[PDB]
């Protein structure tokens, strides 16, 4: 449970939440939610050196993950599995 955390956990996740905004339902699986991303070809919320996004991190999310509990849960979920 204990973790130092750099700080951007919320910062990148911030980019993820907005990055998710626009998709079909509030996060139609990485396919769609990632499709919504403002950048188009899956935006990367990288900072300083660390990189996080639906493509790089979302990989952890399986098919059943489709009906995600809104972008809010996706942001916290992805960062957790991805590292943050």
């Amino acid at each position: 449970g204990s973790h130092m955390k750099m700080g951007v956990k919320e910062d990148i996740r911030g980019q993820i939440i907005g990055a998710l905004a626009g998709a079909d339902f509030p996060i139609n699986s990485p396919e769609e939610l990632m499709a919504a991303l403002p950048n188009g070809p899956d935006t990367t919320c990288k900072s300083g050196d660390v990189e996080l996004k639906a493509s790089d991190a979302g990989q952890v999310l399986t098919a059943d993950d489709f009906p995600f509990k809104s972008a809010e849960e996706v942001a916290d979920t992805i960062v957790n599995k991805a590292g943050l």
